[PDB]
C-alpha cells in the first residue's frame, strides 16, 4: 500500500550512465580472484581491488576454505534435498549452534541476507513478534534495499512511515503516539559516513519499548569484541525487542546471511519465521562448503585472530585517513566515500585509477542521488601499507581537490 | 482480519500441528545423508527419503562434488567481494555461458530461485519489459509462495489479478478485456499433483501475446532433451514473451537458482532486471563451489547420462504409479500427493511411515489449504524399485485405498 519501492521507469538519463560504465570497463569485467587483494584480467593486469567487502581479508584465509573442502568431502552433498523445517544435517546445526555461540543469540543462516530481511520484516509488521500488537513499521530513509524494497508487503500489515535519517526526533513523535513502534534501519550506512544513532535508539527502546530491527551487514566482524558488531558491541546481551539480520559473505568470510532473533534460550521468536510462509521456511539452505566455512570463521573470529585483524585494519584505516581525505575519516567505519559530485568525473576517476592498477567501484545515478557522485573505498586488514600508499599517490596525481 | 477469535483460534489450531510434527520427529530432525536416499539418525537407524527433491539423483553424483571441490581449489576463494555489476569471476561467466548453451537462452545465476523471483516480478510488473505497457498480473491460485508472497510488489505497480487454479477460461476473459496480460504459475506444481495447462496457454499467448512466467523448480533436469525442462520440451524453443524462473538445487543437483530472460541473442531483459533494485543487483552471487557444481552438472546434462538417468526416473515413476494412488497419478512429473483432508492423519502417517523407514514430508497448513492435508512423496531416479514396492507395502498396511 503507501510506503513503497517503486521500479524506475525513466532510464534514459541511467542506462547512459551504465552503459558508459560498462564501455569503460569499470563495469562489465571478467576478473580473476589473485592473491593479495587483486584481480587479474584476460590480458595478465593485475589490479588491487580498493572496494572489496571481505574487510579483514578472511575471503583469502586456508582456514577457512580447508573448512569448507572438508566440510564437502565428509558429507559428499552439497546439501539436504529437503525444507529445513523437515529435517537438517548435523553440519547446519553446528554452524547456527557456532554463531549462537559468538553472537549470544539465537541465530539461523540463510542462502543470504537479503533472504533474511524477507524472512523477518513481514513477520515483524504483522505483531507476531510483538504481543500480537501491529507496530507502526518505521524505516530509514538511508535503510538498504533488502529492506526497503519490502515496505508494501510490510504495509500489507500495518501502517509503513519513512522517516529522514537519523532523525531520532521525527521517531520519539511517531513512539508518543502509537502503541508499539519498530525501527528498521542499518548499524553501519555504505554512504554518508553515519552510523545508527545507538545512544537515542536505546533510550527510546528503554522509555517506549520501541522494537529495533538492524542490518549489520558491514558491522559484522569489523566492529566489536569478536567481530559481534556495532549494536552487540553497545548493547551487551541482546534483549527481545532487539534483531538483527547480516551478510556473512563481507568480513565473515563465509557465504550466505543470518537472522539474530534475540535471546539463545528463547525460541518463540525462532518458530514464529521458521513456521511462517517465508525464504526460511521455502528457500534453500546454504551448501556445505559455505556451512564448513562459517564454523571455521566463528572459531577464529573467537580466537586471537580477530583483534590482531582488527588492529591491522584499524592501522589500515589511519594510514589511509592520513594520506587521502574522504566522506568519514577518523570514524573507524572501513568504508570511505570519494566524493566528486559528477557522474562523468566518477567514470573517468575510476577509469583511470583501473588503468593504474587499483579498482575503486564508481557510484552514479541511480545507486546515489544526481550531482552526488563518488568513488566507495573500502579498507581491508589484508591491503599492504604499500597498497594505501601507493594508491593515495595515484589519486592525488589526478588532481581532485 | 486480526482481532477475529478465529484467526487466533486458527492459529492455537496451527501451532499445534506444527507443535505436533515436533513431537512426532517429522519435523525438526538432524539427519545425516546416507547413500541411496537414505537419512540416518543419531540412533543408527536409516529412512528412505521418498520426499528428496534431487529427482536425478545427482546429489549423490562424485562428479558434481568433485567438481565442486576443483573449483574452490583453483580459484582459492569462496566468492568475488563486489556486486556483480562491478565485475564477475570467470567461473561465474563459464556457469552462466554453461546453463544458456543447455536451455538456448539468456540465463542468469543467482543464490535461489525465490531471489530470481524478487528480482523479476516486480519489473514484470511495471511494464519495462512488455514495452512500456505495464501488463494486468495474473497469478495462479496454487503459484508457489516466493513468487505469491510478493503480489503486493506488483500491485503498487499495476494491476494484480488471481483467478482459481488452472482457470484458463478465465484467464483467456482477462485477456480480452485488457490490452497486455502476463500469467505467474508453476510449470509443475511443488504439490498436489498437477501441471500447467500449456497447450492452452501457448495458444493464448499467440492470439493475446499473453507473456508467460513460470516457475520450473520442479521441471528442470526431469523433463525434455538436456533436460531443459517441461516448458521449453513442448514450446521449443523460448519466444521474446516468455520468462522461466527455476532452482538448480533440485534435479540439476547443484545450488542456487536461475532466471531464464528469454533468447540468447537479446540482451535487454538482462539488462533491464540487472539495473533494477532487486537481488540480481545487490544480493550476493553463487558461491564458488557451487558455480563448479553447475558446470560440471551442464556438461553432464549435455551427455548420454542424462537421457539415462531420466529413463530411470520415469520408470520409477510407472512403477509407483501401479503400486499406489496419488493425485498426479499417470503423469511423467516427480510429485506424488497422497490426499488425506485431516492434518491429525497427515501427522499420524508420516509418523508411522517414518517409523518404518521412509520419510514422507506430511503437508499441513500453511503449506496447504486447511482440510486439504497429504504426505508430498517425489520420484528420483535414486530410488531402487525394492524401496518404492517396499513403500507401497508400508502404506497399504494404513489401509486408506
Ligand atoms: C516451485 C518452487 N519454486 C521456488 C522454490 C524456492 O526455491 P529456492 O531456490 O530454494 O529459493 C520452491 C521451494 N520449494 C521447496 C522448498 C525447498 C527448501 O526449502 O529447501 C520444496 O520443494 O519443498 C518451489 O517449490
Ligand atoms: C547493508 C547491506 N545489507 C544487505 C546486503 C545484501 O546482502 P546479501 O548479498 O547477503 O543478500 C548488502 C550488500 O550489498 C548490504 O550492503
Amino acid at each position: 500500500p503507501r510506503g513503497s519501492h517503486m521500479v524506475k521507469k525513466l532510464r534514459h538519463l541511467s542506462d547512459g550512465y551504465w552503459d558508459s560504465a560498462a564501455r569503460l570497463g569499470v563495469h562489465g569485467a571478467v576478473l580473476q580472484a589473485v592473491p593479495g587483494g587483486r584481480l587479474s584480467a584476460p590480458d595478465g593486469r593485475v589490479a588491487v581491488n580498493m572496494s572489496s567487502y571481505s574487510y579483514l581479508g578472511l575471503d583469502e584465509s586456508p582456514r577457512i576454505i580447508d573448512a569448507a573442502i572438508a566440510a564437502l568431502r565428509s558429507n559428499m552433498v552439497l546439501n539436504s534435498s529437503l525444507s529445513r523445517v523437515r529435517m537438517t544435517l548435523p553440519l547446519l546445526e553446528e554452524a547456527e549452534c557456532a554463531l549462537g555461540d559468538l553472537f549470544g543469540a539465537d541465530v539461523a543462516t540463510l542462502n543470504s541476507c537479503s533472504a533474511a530481511a524477507w524472512a523477518t520484516l513481514p513477520v515483524l509488521a504483522s505483531g507476531l513478534l510483538t504481543d500480537g500488537v501491529a507496530p507502526v513499521m518505521v524505516f530509514d530513509k538511508r535503510a538498504h534495499f533488502c529492506m526497503a524494497s519490502l515496505k508494501s508487503l510490510c504495509a500489507d500489515e500495518t501502517r509503513v512511515e519513512t522517516i529522514r535519517h537519523n532523525d531520532v526526533d521525527a521517531l520519539a513523535d511517531i513512539c508518543r503516539k502509537n502503541k508499539r513502534v519498530a525501527y528498521v534501519c542499518d548499524s553501519v550506512y555504505s554512504t554518508g559516513g553515519t552510523l545508527a544513532p545507538l545512544e537515542e535508539l536505546f533510550a527510546l527502546q528503554k522509555e517506549f519499548g520501541l522494537f529495533l530491527y538492524f542490518d549489520e551487514a558491514h558491522s559484522t566482524s569489523v566492529i566489536g569484541d569478536m567481530g559481534r558488531g556495532y549494536v552487540l558491541d553497545r548493547m551487551g546481551a541482546i534483549n527481545d525487542s532487539t534483531m538483527l539480520i547480516t551478510s556473512l559473505n563481507k568480513g565473515f568470510g563465509a557465504s550466505g546471511g543470518a537472522i539474530v532473533f534475540g535471546p539463545r534460550d528463547d525460541d518463540r521468536k525462532r518458530k514464529i519465521i521458521q513456521r511462517s510462509s517465508g525464504p526460511l521456511m521455502w528457500s534453500q539452505r546454504l551448501n556445505t562448503p559455505a556451512l564448513g566455512a562459517i564454523i571455521e570463521s566463528a572459531k577464529l573470529h573467537r580466537s586471537e585472530a580477530l583483534p590482531e585483524l582488527q588492529a591491522k585494519l584499524h592501522s589500515n584505516i589511519a594510514l589511509f585517513d592520513g594520506l587521502v581525505r574522504a566522506a568519514g575519516q577518523g570514524n573507524s567505519v572501513p568504508i570511505r566515500y570519494l566524493e566528486l559530485g559528477s557522474e562523468v568525473d566518477t567514470l573517468e576517476a575510476s577509469a583511470y585509477l583501473f588503468d593504474n592498477g587499483f579498482y575503486v567501484e564508481p557510484d552514479f545515478f541511480p545507486i546515489v542521488s544526481r550531482g552526488a557522485a563518488g568513488l566507495r573505498a573500502r579498507i581491508r586488514s589484508s591491503m599492504s601499507t604499500a597498497d594505501i600508499e601507493q594508491f593515495a599517490h595515484v589519486w592525488h596525481k589526478l588532481g581532485v581537490d
